């Protein structure tokens, strides 16, 4: 049976801050720039809709250095950092980027049409852009967060698959890694592998994944480990109503209407597909520049640090607004040309990490190594033994590495979450 | 007289959690594939704006293996099971789906017109898609969920019907099934009954009936079995305002409006029809992943479980983004031809039940046994007789099947419905 | 190691109400209109503009009170401290609106029926557009700190060719009287990373559009620039646009299928979405409401240092601009275009009040040299009576606000020292 | 120094309930109807007028109570005081709508998929819209105040020239009854601004539209002007137009790379926008609600000095006009534009409703001189009477209602009446 950290981890009264300096990540938000002959990443891809996966590295408070270590027996115990308050700052004005193709699969405008269609010729397809579905997301937790997203089952060695039979489909579970995509209004899926057409939706994910945190399974989990809290806002309407070119697929039974005639003898796609909008953006539905007081979690890890490790998700739409810039190729002329002059677009985003930390403690009894154990190995082989410290047990996942060895304070007083920390305090 | 199930059913200090695993749905959002020559359903049809009607089996109290029995007297006495708490998980992130008609009967758009519309020649239909109006309801209780719709009435056997003539309405109630459509915005109707035309709605309620629930008669009826539990929010709007082609069924009486010339010497089709459209989909106002603590109800069924079984209804249009996956029917050229590529549409529901449930008790006296014998004769005789395999009264019906009874937990506490219930019973 | 004001400033229990009678600034709102020179005939008037209020206190040191026996002049220093404040705001509400006759809008993309043509030369559209929404007011007795994207500097290695995408950098700065909030097109210098100079209206085309360093400013340690701040902020994508210009980079091909015909030659992917601040609304409403300043976030908790006090504003809820026009002729009674002059002119009205408490410093050692690390000006200015007292901004632009005669002690008198009485019983 | 009426004003526990029966007013929506003989035949009566209503009360010195006993009539003397207000309101919700058939827009700048043609003679376009929503109540015992922008006078320097862009002033006016709110386009003399005559619907086009001026109330050291407000108002942008006519003031060259071909001339860049004031909702209502005039923002604390007493209201959420059209004929059959005439009317309907508060003022020395120093047209009014009481604001124009024969001591007979007595006890 599983227990609340309530019942094998005491809590002392040492608070410390920690905090990243001021995060900055700034590049196309579209794809990636680089060299067409090399691989070297020149620019990255920096996105409004992208996850920032944040895996934050504590200092170990056995290692650590405190002024007074009476508090504690470092034979019979050993320490863990608990989260306590969380301020994920927020920096760039508000504002709403916007992402499309050039060659978007859009045949005709089905919202209304005053006649029918012509016919799909050979390539229809438009230039086409679209505001993305809106979300606000936290997630934090000591284990890294898990995303849903539809791709392609394997097959069946059964009836022989043919070119262009519809792929089965299956729920993937999968680490959420930082620089994955939210989903933008066209579900969690694998467009890699689920649309050949490579033109279903606009370039800043017609070749990703888009994932959805699996907050059902997240929050099933047994030890409660990979999110100890959560915010979400997410809201889309449907802007455009539009269908798709290319050959029927699977065709609409004759049972579900009467034939036509003449130019309504042929049925137009029925393959229809929305464009998304997540409205209006706004500073009174903001989730973050404030505080977040983890103290009552609803898993049996109540915010406890295992491992020194803290990770941090975060998905916020509410600041996509991109940039166009463009410089002359000559600045002579004093009449405009468009070839004298190249367009870019740059995308930046502004984060600041803060935190406090409530030290703990932990009698090593016989019935805790054997739960701790139990609960994860490398707990108890890290701690006084840990003549290894276990190379990175994650390094095939990419995260947004934040090292905040050298950041903590015990001066919770200097800084704005410290204020507001102990200002709450006041009870 | 009925009473409150509160004054013959004896509540016992027992609590056990349970839980559907995680429940998979995945299918064509308008119809279902099926193998043209045959008729058996090869995809079939999932869709957001579907019914989804939860029978819950719960293992019989009375032949459940509980380590303790001395709470009561298996003589003079039986066990049923109370429904306490419930929470309805949703999956997939929040979206609108879209639906349409390739051959959809619509004259002319009638919300501005800048001169008088042609003539209607033959087939005058257009392909035209609209997203259909939000819902999200959960309903529970014992029984099926009631509907209502309106369908085509019986005539009384007077003046005979001619051809064409008006079918005449009637108020129809019915059992909500499980893949029954929702009204969308056209109201509840049977669409295949009423509209012989197959063209004036969507492909997805085009032959079939919209219903919607009753709450009138179900919460007006004596022992309340059938909900005693219901949460409702639908919205809607009108989004385009168009005419409808056909003969005039009904002429403009003549002295509602002054003749035309011309143009206008003819009265254009006044047979209007508006666009629905639900909004926008939003995370603030979600009626799932909360649980309800089903503590006092407003009928005389407080949430017992008679015969073993619990049903549990949704509708959640707010997840119902359809999604298409398109397969390259060549590999080979760098050029993109509609013809490469079949296109298909699939939609994906992912929903987890859970439930708290309360053990109790009924001392089977004389008036206990004729009071249940009136109420449902079935209850008395599923009990200590039990009496050969006792056939479902419901077989006609169809229910996604939901069997809870290896599910039973008594460790709460391992369970985060689990969990919030111990934490709401501080108090 | 930093400390609350509370810590080594004692509140006094006298009161005083100052305000400005009515500031009053009419311009016109795209760009300043001037003369062969380079004299300002009439300025830049926008609700798109950043106010900064450079409010002059009278020195408590220099200032006469009635009584002097609360306080004892040899150990200790006087300083006001910011109790209320009210930012009177005069107009209707409203919305203005702005735009570029040669805005880079190539095609429309939110939706389309045929593959658009071909950028030929110049395709620039007569553009208009109703900027995002902005309220905020900031409180503090430094100047604000603001932040935008400019061009940064090159590393000395790979050459620069003509036309290569210039390097971002964040910059801070101060936000000055004048400056301009970003609108929907981010915070940026659009003069150094525009070169085209067609990609933005008229009134920020060749601006630098500043956001309030938040922040940074709150982080700050002693927090002196802002002890106090609202901020409402909101927008949505009205339209969705496309680029003219040539392509800067590339689109990977490894990301679409390569077309033919009409689709054998890529459009533009470089969108830029349109801007609206929604509805406006009295509800929403942030100013004409008192700002109670009783505890700070900051360690200073609102003592003004260097009797200053800086009160930052933008209000784009009252941004309605307003076409007057003249007859060239009186005669014709027939309308001709060539016989009315038109023109734009924007009025922006304020009434700015506080409520300042006395306040006291002994001069102990810990203080004085708790007070010199922290700005050594303090003391300086203070008895020795720092000769040649020189504007240390003097680089910047405020509007300069003097309320040395505008203390009353009769709280009484004015709407806010009666609504601070009443809040105080 | 000013004091609170609470200070001189006592109360006494008489109450009296006051009501116009129902008061309507019928009319053209956008201008009066007369006979080209300017005696009016049908008036302007519109929901976007201001509407300020004159009360009139007995003098509660010459008034017949049944017992006087509760002051002594040598000593002092008696005014009501305003305690409770009731508007209510009599048409159903909707929205109106304005426009002109000559409105100066030139092109739609929102959105333009090539560059416009060109302004030849008279591009003015049939157009309307639907007006910003406002809701407000005014009450003081003084008329109410606006400001709107008029043309200044000029500085005595430069000779104007023809078509010169005239110089703003903020102007300062009493806000009289079938006055114009602001509607969009702000509040301004469009008369003396604008000669097109072509720049904003006909109701507004030669009007001027006058915003209250809260912030000059409130400092109004007595606070008679107004003792109490409700302001409601909102406004989003529906579309985005040019004005054509010429160039007034040219675009600064450092502002835009030079075009050619079609670009070659510059569209005109004075914008401006389309209001709409949004839908219109019961929630929202500041009407048929009760208004309980307790504790005022000013000294006055709902006084009514003179006897009088000021209600002023603007309501557009009741702006429905309604098109009525008359038959030439009546035989006929087959419809003929020319057969019948169509016309315009606007309907409003009001009811205000009272509750008041006896009071009595003591005249000592020190009463007698402050009330002298605050207007003496109350103590010559008193026990002096023969005064040939003739009306300081008879240039003004309002709505009077005579409430003299109105006053009841029975409340529990009328709505405010009972509303009043449950909320006191």
């Amino acid at each position: 049976a599983v227990v609340s950290t309530d019942e094998y981890v005491a809590r002392t009264n040492i608070y410390y801050h920690a905090g990243t300096s001021r995060l900055l990540a700034v590049g196309h938000p579209y794809f990636p720039i680089k060299k067409p002959n090399n691989n070297k990443i020149l620019v990255p891809k920096v996105s409004g809709l992208q996850y920032r996966v944040f895996r934050i590295h504590l200092p170990d408070p056995n290692k650590f250095g405190f002024p007074d270590t009476s508090f504690y027996n470092p034979d019979t115990q050993r320490l863990v950092w608990a989260c306590v308050g969380v301020e994920v700052g927020r920096g760039q004005p508000l504002g709403v980027g916007i992402s499309g193709h050039p060659l978007l699969n859009k045949l005709d405008d089905t919202e209304n049409a005053s006649a029918y269609a012509a016919n799909a010729g050979v390539d229809n397809r438009e230039c086409i852009s679209m505001d993305y579905k809106q979300t606000q997301l936290c997630l934090i937790g000591c284990k890294p967060p898990i995303g849903e997203h539809w791709g392609k089952g394997s097959p069946c060695t059964n009836v022989a698959v043919n070119p262009g039979d519809c792929p089965p489909l299956e729920l993937i579970n999968t680490v959420i890694q930082d620089g994955d995509m939210v989903d933008t209004g066209f579900g969690a899926m694998d467009f890699t592998t689920l649309q050949a057409n490579k033109s279903e939706v606009p370039l800043d994910i017609c070749t990703s994944i888009c994932k959805y945190p699996d907050y059902i399974k997240m929050v099933s989990e047994p030890y409660g480990d990979s999110l100890f809290f959560y915010l979400r806002r997410e809201q889309m309407f449907v802007r455009h109503l539009f269908n798709r070119a290319g050959t029927v697929g699977e065709n609409v039974p004759d049972d579900l209407y009467i034939k036509g005639s003449g130019s309504t003898a042929n049925l137009a796609s029925s393959n229809y597909f929305p464009t998304p909008s997540g409205s209006m953006v706004t500073s009174d539905a903001q989730i973050f520049n404030k505080p977040y007081w983890l103290q009552r979690a609803q898993g049996h890890n109540n915010g406890i640090c295992w491992g020194n490790q803290l990770f941090v998700t975060v998905v916020d739409t509410t600041r996509s607004t991109n940039m166009s810039l463009c410089a002359a190729i000559s600045t002579s002329e004093t009449t405009y040309k468009n070839t004298n002059f190249k367009e870019y677009l740059r995308h930046g985003e502004e984060y600041d990490l803060q935190f406090i930390f409530q030290l703990c403690k932990i009698t090593l009894t016989a019935d805790v190594m054997t739960y701790i154990h139990s609960m994860n190995s490398t707990i108890l082989e890290d701690w006084n033994g840990g003549g290894s410290g276990a190379e990175d047990p994650l390094k095939k996942y990419t995260f947004w590495e934040v090292n905040l060895k050298e950041k903590f304070s015990a001066d919770l007083d200097q800084f704005p979450l410290g204020r507001k920390f102990l200002l709450q305090a006041g009870l």
